[PDB]
């Protein structure tokens, strides 16, 4: 058995989806420790992993496994796959029009063509779990590409990614070449930079070849290619997360409501500008030497400085949790969980009408299903618990779900997302009175958020 | 002449316009000094200026005038007029359709039915001059709405406003009560109140008739109301200005350029937030004593701070300016501006041919802006724009913003001439690069009606 | 005084607005009867009218009307005026961005522009009534566009339009060139052509040099072209007409409402297509001669054979009415509707205070339509509306369309007075089944300005 | 092996997919002969099937297939699922927000709420082949919905269809009403009608037990409601079709392109309307007795029924079979076409290398079309396009519609393929002046999956 179903089966048995997600990060980069790689190499450096096993990722994903998804599963050019080619310095993309046949995608990958599939999560339950679990120890939604190069080929001109990488060797080797920002603002780039050429690089900062086992990881910003040698074709699984997820953008969701709530309380806010201002501030006056300007700048700088005083910025980080929510890969169910809550509940069938398949007691201990799947969040006054459960395992295919929590229970929903993965009796839920007690717990339940200490029927 | 006509005729012997702007406002507010006004009762107080003097606005507006345009013009009900009362401590609108005609206007006037005309700038060439000329003193929009009370009644119920109002007193008397804000989040209030109940009035900060000829002054928040007693009847004139010119609309269009130049040129903006920091931010964590939650708060409080250094002002400060421009009423032209400009061209059409077609400015002619407040130079998309009055509609917005475009080259002689105003500068003494771009600016600028000459051109 | 004084001075006169419209058609092309020009030559001949009078227009439309407009009047290049020339067969167009002051025109007619006012009847009152007048008796749309041409120069390239044309030679001589429809689905064309190059062209049917007082016609599809010979200048009107309003036209909109009558009141209508007829009906079966497609096409055409008796002719021609008053002149009125109806309603001042306020009718009071062609009733949505155009801006489409509902028990008494114009019927004898429903009737149209009494009101 | 399994095996084995509708069509009436039932019942009468066999439908759909949709699926409330209940003469609709557990589904079961599955085909293999079999001899889309009703209870209010149903008892008895047209408007309906009260309701033309494998069909337009008794829940399925896909629907096509050939064509559909029409047409003239009125309508019947002359069905009908392409499921292969397609090319990943790729067709290889409806050769914009249905997915319209372009140099090939299923034709056979054309566009049919040969490439 591979280390790999050998830590997903270890993954089973293992209680808290917290602690899951923690162990598999931990797999994914061994032997190397967790705290060393995110307190000094995380968007610093680029990492290489010599794992000397081959069949480390064995199970994960294969080609074999791409021709089963062409051939089974409706498999769409653009949408799903690309072809694509990195010929004579230039950059080439095939990509014929409807779906992707396997006689098409193997006629392209024999021309030298390399093929990409952009959600294998979407086909691939195994390569959903891995990307599930490991999505909670971001705290941001973690995508993927499956990449295969025929040999002496190169299917991708050089360039950098808004994302963090981190490349998993599946079959063959390739020559890799990860560079070093070239310049401060490219240093943890903001968006994707264009196709460059070899003149425009620079040195390696690390140039080996991969083999099935390694790992291969480099923040945004790093310009990185790759080839395969000599008779040898490569197939390798990237894993992408953090995109936009920075202070700036933290602020720029900030500012605007900052700036308009500073405005309705304080009245220095609200003041008139000068009625002249315009003599002395503009590009027509960048020279001007007026003190007038000096105290005009003087005043900008301190009114924006007081801006942080009126920054809601818990309101802004349940909302980056929401979207977060929305949009995060169904979450992947231990048996234990699955057996423990509405998913394992049997149906009975009694002279072939369903006879009562089952119900919640204020006998009944209880947690959340998992402890990454719904956060609570207030919008308009009222609150509502937004989850993950119903989501597809393709990208925001469903809109953001949710329910409202009413204030009698706002409390006993905000312990059981606190005190997971705690058992507690539904009858010590702190609320107004036993009603209000199991109409929360038997919400929860029905809609598969919450699982039961044994199973009810 | 009345101070009205008197005053005119000496802004028409002024040859600039920011020097007209303020001797109009000088005026406005006789006897009380202008450094004063601004310094301690502009955006304070509520003011009043005993005139003595029922002559003062004779020439402005009149009911005269009113009933003339009703008749000439095509005043239409709530666009152009409103027809109120305010009754039982209501308000209430009877706005028929269509056309205000004279018969309709005047019977619901009968009816205890006050008048309101919104844009009397488009209809009187007084008002007009008087709004344009101010507008450029107060670097905002200068809008009018004149009011016409029958006797014994009231058409608007109590509420403030979100603009800064001066009241001037045309015709008859009214008691007039102002009270001041109500709650400290009402002081300088940034949008218009909803009608008030005379329970929710406290009491008046002022109280007084107004007579002809006085001003009355009250700033946005102040809540007022008025009644015409047993007698006559009312008319008075209300110029607004300063809608949204606060230093919290300034931050509201600077705050999103700072952070995106932020994060362009420093990476402490681009670093990735912490992989767990959901656990310790949110409504649910308020309480949390996690010193990471600590840390989490200083962070943004420091970032914030340190946006300050890359707001964009004058970017800023430009789109204020254009946009100003864009609600600017068009300019009114001295007998003088308009004989040495462009408008003032004696080219016309005589016998069956245009006569009068050999005028044409060379490097001697000497030249300068037409005035001092119709074009700002703007930047947008590393381009150079200049953004003018001269062909806005007396109608608010009814025209599109009008620009045309600055080469680089010719971008040092556009800001002399912007900022060397009135002082008369050669055409050969542009600082361009050529002799043909000094030309070529001085051209365009002319037979656009944004330049004039020192004497007639022929 | 001039033929054309004459003849509007002669309208003032006549009480009849549809009687006006007469004359003033006979009088725009006499001494041609109107009877065999609509008979013969409407849509059918190109014609010319030498009027051997050179003053027969004077009063219309002259170059120092278009120098005075220029001036006083804010013209737009593009959107009001345009500035063109047709030189080395090809048409350019050099209109400046702006407003069209003097100086530009003038320079650009010097350089061999034509010049071209789109709008004439939106700065000239006399062009306004002269076109509001003459729309009455088209039953469509008439608007203008005047042409000034310098000498020696072809401002336009060849082309026909998608209108009537008359053209009026105002000042100045010109060469026309007009050819008759080159093929015939270009007779009577639907819209207008691209320019043409003079090979194009064939033979003119009409050549001739128009001078003040003549005027030419010709149908919609003739191409025409004109130029300015040596030493004189052009300047004509031309009076457009008819566009879109054909048979087909007419019934492009019977057709949806035919079919969805028809479905939802005949089964027939509502019957399945065949299970197969895709096998037999389709581009790759025309050659076909399955007996099926014969009956297919049997049965298609029986069905829409039918249709004819679920058109609902009469709300198409009131949908047609109802979009010729929202394209309509607002009108103009003679001394006397204006005298007789609300708008020469005097107004008594006393004390500073409108007294006279509004007169009031009468049963006894003798009443009529303002004029003849103002107002439509039309149904909608199960409700009844009348329509009208005394609300109109003379600049197209300027307002939107006006309207006021008729209720049922005064259906009868509205349909009466636009049908009766313009006998007089006392409010009385109105049949409605109320005093009060005729009273109400007659005041609503009064106010609005649709009504006029036989003596002034007061 | 059932009924069903056993005509579905027989479907295999039948080589043309036009034989396999006939035969699916054929069995799903047995014994009522198609003929008669189309010619004389089809879109007429209400009809019922005692098949004396309860295992007919054995195979096609089951409770536990429905319990194994809603836990192996992502069934969605509302959205794949309904949960209602006829109760006390009102109808309930007890729809809870987010996916349909098993759980939920059941308890409102248990309540007495009816299940209803909207789209079966998009979760079962069996109603998928057995809707795309259908659909091809329907010529209209054909869709199905899925009802799970509980012991002594309702779930839908009575109310008629705006499409043809055909009704298969599955499991257990339910008992039906069927109610004929109630008003001559309300045969062959266009829209389904709102829910009735009982007391709407006539005396039922039929009132029977349905049992399992019992066949029930009515028309559009006739109203239905059924419920069960005691003890004894029900399960049907119904195959609706005919969706709008009347004459009406035909026509309303193609009149609005047929008034606009007959303006370009001929030049009495663009002659002007008369310019006094508006004097005695409309409605204030609907009885007027001027002889112009009569003479207009008369005119109006003829050039409406002349519009059919100029009618583009052959288009419209290219038009209406290209949106049945887009309507239209998924083609269901039978194990030879696959084989003898791209689809059941042996070319896998083996020795990490693609194996037995690259075998092609030649000039000597006999190819027919796949299936008889899966594409359509429509003309647009002067342009030759091939609509397919191949790449549609089981969901309505999830797909956007999908065609090729097919260039002037193999037309004529193409439409040969289309017409001469299913027989083979040698690809160096193909109409075409260059056999780089014949292979080109053998080849192009053969990878999209349009095209199978008469021996497998592989």
């Amino acid at each position: 058995m591979s280390p790999l179903r050998r830590v997903l089966a270890e993954l089973n048995r293992i209680p808290s989806s917290r602690r899951r997600a923690a162990r598999l990060f931990e797999w994914l980069i061994a032997p190397m420790p967790p705290d060393h790689f995110y307190r000094r190499l995380w968007e610093r450096e680029a990492v290489l992993v010599r794992r000397q096993d081959h069949t480390y990722y064995q199970g994960l994903f294969s080609t074999a496994d791409l021709d089963s998804m062409l051939r089974n599963e409706e498999v769409q050019f653009g949408q799903h796959l690309d072809a694509a080619r990195y010929i004579n310095g230039r950059r080439e993309t095939l990509n014929p029009p409807g779906r992707a046949l396997p006689a098409a995608a193997w006629s392209l990958y024999q021309a030298g063509c390399s093929l990409r599939l952009l959600c294998p999560q979407a086909f691939s339950t195994t390569v959903w779990q891995f990307l599930a679990v490991l999505q909670e120890q971001f705290g941001s939604m973690a995508g993927s590409n499956v990449y295969l190069t025929p040999p002496n080929s190169q299917g991708f001109a050089p360039h950098y990614d808004d994302i963090e990488a981190f490349v998993l060797q599946l079959e063959g080797r390739k020559l890799w070449r990860v560079y070093r920002p070239r310049a401060p603002t490219e240093e943890l780039a903001l968006t994707s930079s264009p196709n460059f050429s070899q003149d425009d690089l620079g040195e390696p900062v690390l140039q080996t070849v991969l083999e099935p086992g390694d790992l291969l990881y480099f923040p945004r910003g790093f310009i990185h290619q790759a080839e395969c040698q000599d008779g040898v074709h490569s197939l390798h699984l990237t894993l992408s997360t953090y995109q936009r997820n920075t202070w700036g953008d933290f602020l720029e969701a900030i500012l605007p409501l900052a700036v308009q709530a500073a405005m309705e309380e304080n009245v220095e806010f609200r003041r008139g500008l000068p009625r002249d201002f315009m003599d002395y501030m503009g590009a027509q006056h960048s020279d001007s030497k007026d003190p007038r300007r000096t105290a005009f700048m003087e005043k900008v700088r301190v009114l924006v400085a007081r801006l942080g005083h009126f920054a809601p910025v818990d309101a802004v980080a349940d909302q980056r949790a929401k979207d977060f929510i929305h949009d995060s890969l169904p979450p992947v169910l231990t048996d234990r969980e699955r057996a423990l809550s509405v998913y394992g509940l049997p149906i009975r069938w009694e002279a072939g009408e369903p006879v009562n398949v089952a119900q919640l007691t204020t006998e009944t201990e209880v947690h959340m299903l998992q402890d990454g799947i719904a956060r609570l969040v207030g919008e308009g006054g009222h609150l509502f618990l937004y989850y993950t459960v119903e989501n597809s395992r393709v990208y925001h295919l469903e809109e953001p779900k949710c329910l409202e929590i009413y204030p009698q229970q706002a409390d006993a929903m905000e312990l059981l997302l606190g005190s997971y993965p705690e058992f507690v009796r539904v009858g010590d839920l702190p609320c107004d009175s036993v009603e209000d007690q199991l109409s929360l717990a038997t919400t929860l339940y029905d809609k598969g958020l919450l699982l039961t200490k044994m199973p009810l029927a």
